[PDB]
């Protein structure tokens, strides 16, 4: 292994936040065979790919153009124009001509083939046999009623890609010797007992309990704990689960491992500690913190492997519930027993895999077989939330898995795009770190730059903060490094060394000054002073956007730069765009924040995303704005400056705003004032009433619509739009101001307030027919961002908010209700915001 390979293991490190080289927190092989198994994967996808495709990643759809987009097209023509150098000609285009077709009306329209189309100022690409509307970039120039602006330029070289060569029939039981722990002063002196649990898709097949002990720093049972369950019947995947009570501490250890052989010997274990039914407690890393830490000793002694009409009613009545309805044991029985009629019905797959008894062989085995004739299953329409259920915490089973990353496979690259984050966040609910849906993300990253640029972020942001999973997603991170080319190396390397100089600037700042008081002439001029150092040297002439990767931002303009003024002392950062085909001279803006945990707003901004692609599979544009936000770090990363944005409650504040008083016409007069023109003030207004529907809908959805006005933002073009969503009621924010936009005071009626309603029931019975992939992604939102919730009663809000099991009528009926609460209460809850604090 040449001396260059290790200084290159070295960058990869650097670039992950971890090293995977690393042995001090591991009881076996796991991890390396995994990197080991990863190698074939990769080198599989990386051989396949495109040099072409994949140097410019085209991003497109196959999915139709919505009617809302249409409209802007009743000519059947759209217009591109294309620069190179000076002046430039305007071509007249059909919305189905490719982009070598548009070449051809180019050419021999004016009168050596070897260029391609570039957007102005970006690093994207139009290229392929692709129509153009089927363009992302095209469609979004579109809906924003902006031109297309393309540049005719030279290919990039597939070569700057190139890839750096590589090179029984007893029942189980185990001993518990003692626990031991170095200093344990708490309180109160407790007892102390171990709770050992066998489990499958977090389900107990067998628990057992030490008696009771005096819990001193170290405690000695000496105690074997047998279960019912035989060793012959012990499923893969099935986790031996370790818990002390006095719940204090937890600990897993899959039971077989990953060569199929029933684990054996001695175990010293280092717990986690409960923080005082997430996935955190399924992890089978010991605490890397060896110091401070409570360990567990245990000892292993123990390579294997027609229907009557009635009753048909039954079981689809079973099968039509929702995901979070319970099974019932005799639900459960109706299911196994009619086994092959439910194989019939995809949907109910997931509440069939629930219903096996997984601590059973032979029933395990007659499973294997059941999935063996899976016709009607390869055959179904792709359904991702049915897809998506089969891979959350309920399903350990490999096979079960795996059927479920079979139908992921059909994705396009703008779906997977879509949900690519709850992917991610679904490894964690994987027994095995080598499985099939981590190499299914190692192979779509692989595959496409932008998915790849993504991962990357989304797999970095959990390895720096999650101590539970960052030695996995690390394996996956670095198989991923190994295959994405020098050119995404280069740009990943440039990303991270500007995050890090300016987490050092962030931290530095926040010090220099209190908690709470303001921002003074000392603090800024320090900022300024030491951005100044940085562009010297230290920042890299250029970077990619991290939450917007085709963009490049190159030099910072300090003038412009300054501290926020906000509990946490946040920066507010512009750089000039390093392209100088660029269409402007408007500066890229970026927060950049110490303090906060940015994940629980990255999944919050991308199932709004996701809310939107489902509003446009129904014609519909409710005209949200979910802006850039990636974590990059711990408590720490980056968000986009929406540009001529501000809050609702600094239009309030402007005004007189003593204690917090409140005028219903600001608002109104703020826009009109920002308006040239009476036009663009009705399209403003009109944009403010959609993008009003779109938030107030998705925020009771998610249960997140109660907000204090500083939390809700508008842009000067009408768009209102929710920011900072980290961690007397109200179903959402409908103030009377926004009311006042509408046209209406004092619960009165208007056509505008009228359009509103109608939009709004729209959209709420759009996301209706949605049900089940709202659902599922809701509980894995919360299994895998928040602290340790009700797996049931969290969970069970979204359930009632999408009134499951209602018709039409009565869900329209319970939103406008719900809109007519916010009305009653006004200004009240908004009110109480300010008081709270005094
Ligand atoms: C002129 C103008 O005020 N521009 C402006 C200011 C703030 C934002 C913005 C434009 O657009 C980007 C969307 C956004 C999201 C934010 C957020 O999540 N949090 C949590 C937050 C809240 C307050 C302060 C800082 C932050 Cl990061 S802040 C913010």
């Amino acid at each position: 292994m040449s001396e260059e390979s290790q200084a290159f293991q070295r960058q990869l490190t650097a670039l992950i936040g971890y090293d995977v080289t690393d042995v001090s927190n591991v009881h076996d092989d796991e991890l390396e065979f995994t990197r080991r198994g990863l190698v074939t994967p990769r080198m599989a996808e990386v051989a396949s790919r495109d040099p072409k495709l994949y140097a410019m990643h085209p991003w497109v759809t196959s999915k139709p153009l919505p009617e809302y987009l249409w409209k802007k097209i009743a000519n059947n023509c759209i217009f591109i124009v294309i620069h190179r150098s000076t002046t430039s000609q305007t071509i007249k285009v059909s919305p189905d001509d490719t982009p070598g077709a548009i070449l051809q009306s180019f050419f021999t329209k004016m009168a050596e083939q070897d260029f391609v189309l570039r957007v102005c100022g970006r690093d994207e690409y139009l290229v392929g046999e692709t129509p153009i509307k089927n363009f992302q970039w095209v469609r979004h120039c579109l809906k924003n009623g902006e031109e297309i602006h393309v540049v005719l330029d030279t290919p990039p070289d597939p070569a700057l890609d190139e890839v750096r060569k590589e090179e029984c029939d007893r029942k189980f039981r185990v001993k518990i010797r003692g626990i031991d722990i170095p200093v344990l002063p708490r309180n109160t002196d407790l007892t102390v007992f171990v709770e050992a649990n066998i489990q499958h898709g977090q389900q107990v097949l067998c628990q057992r309990r030490t008696s009771p002990k005096p819990f001193t720093e170290e405690v000695l049972w000496n105690v074997w704990l047998e279960f019912s369950i035989k060793i012959k019947d012990l499923p893969k995947g099935a986790l031996l689960n370790l818990q002390i009570y006095c719940l204090l501490y937890y600990v897993n250890l899959l039971l077989i491992d990953h060569r199929f052989l029933l684990r054996r010997g001695e175990y010293v274990l280092h717990m986690w500690q409960i923080s005082g039914f997430n996935a955190d407690k399924l992890t089978s890393a010991t605490n890397p913190d060896k110091e401070n830490s409570m360990s567990i000793s245990i000892l292993l002694d123990n390579h294997p492997i027609e229907m009557p009409n009635q009753l048909r009613k039954q079981l689809e009545a079973i099968i039509a519930t929702d995901p979070l309805n319970p099974l019932t044991a005799e639900d459960k029985e109706l299911l196994w027993h009619f086994r092959y009629e439910s194989l019939k019905h995809p949907k109910a797959y997931p509440k069939l895999f629930s219903s096996v008894k997984w601590g059973q062989q032979e029933i395990v085995a007659k499973t294997y077989q059941l999935l063996a004739r899976r016709e009607v299953w390869d055959q179904s329409a792709l359904d991702v939330g049915l897809t998506m259920q089969l891979l959350d915490c309920n399903f350990s089973d490999e096979n079960v898995r795996a059927i479920a990353v079979q139908k992921l496979e059909s994705l396009e690259d703008d779906d997977v795009l879509h949900y690519l984050l709850q992917l991610v966040q679904a490894v964690k609910f994987e027994p095995y770190h080598d499985s099939a849906l981590a190499r299914f993300l190692l192979k779509r990253g692989l595959r496409n730059k932008r998915i790849g640029h993504f991962l990357f972020w989304f797999l970095r942001s959990e390895i720096a903060q999650s101590r539970h999973y960052q030695q996995r997603f690390a394996v996956i991170l670095e198989a991923y490094l190994r295959g994405c080319g020098t050119a995404m190396l280069h740009d990943f390397t440039q990303q991270v060394q500007v995050i890090e100089m300016l987490q050092k600037v962030t931290l530095d700042i926040k010090s220099l000054s209190a908690e709470k008081y303001d921002v003074s002439s000392q603090v800024i001029s320090q900022l300024k002073q030491k951005l100044e150092n940085l562009q010297n040297s230290q920042l890299p002439e250029s970077f990619r956007v991290p939450y917007d990767p085709g963009l490049k931002a190159g030099a910072l303009a300090i003038e412009k730069c300054k501290v926020m003024a906000s509990k946490k002392k946040p920066l507010w950062l512009e750089f000039k765009c390093a392209d100088p085909t660029a269409l402007s001279n408007e500066t890229i803006g970026i927060i950049f924040k110490h303090g906060d945990d940015l994940r629980q707003d990255m999944l919050i901004l991308q199932i709004l995303r996701i809310m939107e692609s489902i509003w446009e599979t129904e014609s519909l544009d409710l005209c949200l704005l979910p802006y850039g936000c990636i974590s990059t770090g711990d408590k720490i990363g980056m968000i986009e400056i929406v540009k001529d944005a501000t809050t609702i409650a600094k239009i309030q504040q402007s005004t007189v705003g003593n204690t917090g008083a409140f005028k219903d016409e600001v608002l109104n007069h703020w826009l009109k004032e920002k308006s040239p023109t009476e036009e663009k003030f009705q399209a403003a207004v009109e944009r403010f009433v959609y993008s009003c529907a779109g938030y107030c809908v998705a925020t009771f959805v998610l249960g997140i619509g109660d907000r204090h006005n500083d939390n809700i933002m508008i842009t000067e073009t009408g768009n209102l739009f929710h920011i900072d969503f980290g961690h007397e009621r109200v179903p959402f924010v409908l103030t009377p101001d926004f009311l006042f936009v509408m046209g209406t005071s004092g619960k009165k009626t208007s056509p505008h307030f009228q359009k509103f309603q109608d939009i709004c029931v729209k959209a709420y019975l759009a996301l209706r027919h949605h049900t089940n992939l709202l659902i599922i992604l809701f509980s894995m939102m919360l299994m895998t961002g928040m602290p340790q919730l009700t797996s049931k009663e969290d969970i069970e809000y979204i359930r009632d908010a999408l009134t499951v099991g209602k018709n039409e009528e009565d869900a329209k009926k319970y939103f406008l209700d719900q809109i007519e609460v916010c009305r009653d209460k006004g200004w009240t809850v908004q009110f109480n915001w300010f008081l709270h604090l005094v």
